[PDB]
């Protein structure tokens, strides 16, 4: 029991707690928030989540829609996947997606990485998710598997949140949180009508470095990000 | 008149600017948001308003179920009640609740406490509220009134705002802020069928310091608040 | 193309890299945030818009309504239209208002300056900042083009952002960001009767400076604009 007690923080909180702190001091943090109509994903894989888990041996979550689409734009936004040298002043582009995912466990945070993301179908990032969130919690991560991030995605709606102003951690110039995706009301307007539908909404908040980004750059990564995911156009990627 | 002029700022304004400017380089602040559906309170506070009045000589505002709810998810959370000591990389878990509360006055922003909260009725928060309200406004608050806070509530509804990124004061570790309570559209899902009904919902946005509280431990805070909340089990509480 | 290499950042991109850094180290920024009803400014606008363009040789956007709201706003509360000296703990209160304007342009942000927008009318404010923006562009801003600024405006939903916590720049207390105005379902309610109409809703976030503005003071600011667009008496100020 904890209340009543003074003690010391854990390995991993202790590093967290450090790791904040420092990032917010050398960085311009600012979070800019898109809202995305998620209902075509949300059928998709209403549709598709028993023959996912019969082929692939896995739950179909939102978590791997979304890593797809934040991957290709990372590919097709290269100034997003991008690391500043304060000293120097360059900017280093990446030539691979290493997207951090951030796991909550018991013992604390860790953010573990698929490495080389851009090179995986949806199958196999619902796999690596599963794989990192499972060693994550069970003490079996690598030192590897902790570095070399190029990008994190943070899945706020687990625990019900509709947006965050999520901590990124240099050299990473950008943190994208998933918020709780919800059924809200919202208008349509097509051949001159406006009309009010139920569609599954989700805020996407992306914190992101103004040394790497400006806001106008952070608008078009999520504008692409959000076309991408309104489309829908995922069934092939499923592989089922 | 203050336009055209230079003048040295007041005694609460000169506090105010360097707590601040410091609070936020020795912590690792970010600002969670969730909603919450306040139809259910306001349903029971315009029905008790009279009542209350007649029985305890204040009004009844919403402030006091929100402060009820919050300080028992921090008598339930304890990891959020805690103060962090970065020298010794030690966590004290407090056992009492002294809730600061935000006052706007003329003078400037007053963050007065209410000491072993937990221990307190709603009919003896709202009273607590209204005295330190007044004496915050009447400069009759002692050193005692200032100091000692564990967690605080800023009321960011007053003025009519949504929401917000409140600034933590360490050694707190969390600040809630209570948007303004407004009718909304909202999607409810019963027996298979979704529709659109008029509720009164609110965002809570809660600044939490990343050194103490983890995002998802954040989310479960802000669930114990927002399922109290919304079942509002309060009637008892009101003691009418 | 930019992938796979490391390269030297532009002259506008280092100044906004170090300056965004700095600025968050020398002040207490946080971001409240309100909600707008611009239907019966989208009205206005699209009523108008061809004798405008016609009358005075530009667009009519949103954007010059912003301005004329948040720029009388200053000059009623000129406590926001201020800086903070903190080596004399003075504050010093502009007499003009110098309306700093976000511009995105290829090689990178640039924050022109409108001087004395207080005297300006909407017609004026509109020439001013397809200037300002085409300048910007073109490489044709001079020094006082880019200083004096005393609070700004950025166009986030330009690039489609709902809101952002957009950076202020000391000696400015506030950057107020005009989100994008999307049609939503809202609740009106007249006569004891509660309804949900569709209507053209913005959200509005200030960054403000705790040193100079605290949150009460942020919300009668942004009530003060929210009431003067909500209201619309923009038709005679058009000088159509
Ligand atoms: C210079 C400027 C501010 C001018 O903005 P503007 O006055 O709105 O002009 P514009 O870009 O020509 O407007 C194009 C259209 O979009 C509309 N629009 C612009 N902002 C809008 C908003 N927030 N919501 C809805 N519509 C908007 C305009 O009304 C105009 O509509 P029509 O074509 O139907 O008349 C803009 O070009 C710009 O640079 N914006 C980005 C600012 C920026 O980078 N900020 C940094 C933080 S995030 O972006
Ligand atoms: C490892 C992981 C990211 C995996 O997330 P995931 O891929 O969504 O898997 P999951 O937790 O098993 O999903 C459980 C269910 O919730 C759903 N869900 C998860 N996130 C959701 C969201 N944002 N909106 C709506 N539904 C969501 C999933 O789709 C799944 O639904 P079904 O049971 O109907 O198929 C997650 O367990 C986790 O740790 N999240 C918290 C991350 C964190 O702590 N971030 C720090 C900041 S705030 O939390
Ligand atoms: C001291 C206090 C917190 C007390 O708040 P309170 O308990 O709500 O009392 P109040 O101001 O007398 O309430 C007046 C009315 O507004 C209502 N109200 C207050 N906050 C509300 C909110 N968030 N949403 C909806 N209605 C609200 C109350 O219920 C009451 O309604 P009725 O008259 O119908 O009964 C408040 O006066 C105050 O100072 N608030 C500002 C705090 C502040 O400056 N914070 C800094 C950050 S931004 O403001």
């Amino acid at each position: 029991s904890l209340r009543g007690t003074t003690q010391k923080v854990n390995r991993i909180r202790e590093i967290t707690a450090m790791k904040t702190v420092e990032a917010l001091q050398i960085s311009a943090q600012l979070t800019q928030l898109h809202e995305v109509d998620m209902t075509r994903v949300a059928e998709l894989r209403k549709k598709n989540k028993p023959a996912f888990i019969e082929k692939h041996g896995v739950n179909l979550t939102y978590l791997p829609f979304f890593v797809k689409a934040v991957v290709e734009a990372l590919v097709s936004h290269p100034n997003v996947n991008a690391s500043f040298n304060a000293k120097t002043k360059e900017m280093t582009y990446h030539s691979s997606v290493n997207l951090s995912i951030a796991v909550d466990t018991p013992a604390g945070l860790l953010t573990p990485v698929i490495h080389d993301a851009q090179d995986l179908s949806i199958p196999e990032i619902a796999k690596a998710i599963v794989d990192l969130a499972d060693r994550s919690r069970n003490n079996k991560l690598k030192p590897n598997d902790l570095s070399g991030g190029t990008f994190t995605i943070t899945n706020i709606g687990s625990e019900g949140a509709l947006s965050d102003t999520p901590i990124l951690v240099p050299p990473q110039a950008g943190i994208l949180g998933t918020g709780a995706i919800v059924k809200r009301p919202v208008v349509i307007t097509e051949d001159g009508i406006d009309s009010i539908a139920i569609r599954q909404m989700v805020f996407l908040p992306l914190t992101y470095d103004h040394q790497v980004v400006d806001g106008a750059d952070a608008g078009r990564f999520l504008t692409t990000i959000k076309d991408r995911l309104e489309t829908a156009n995922f069934e092939g990627d499923l592989q089922l």
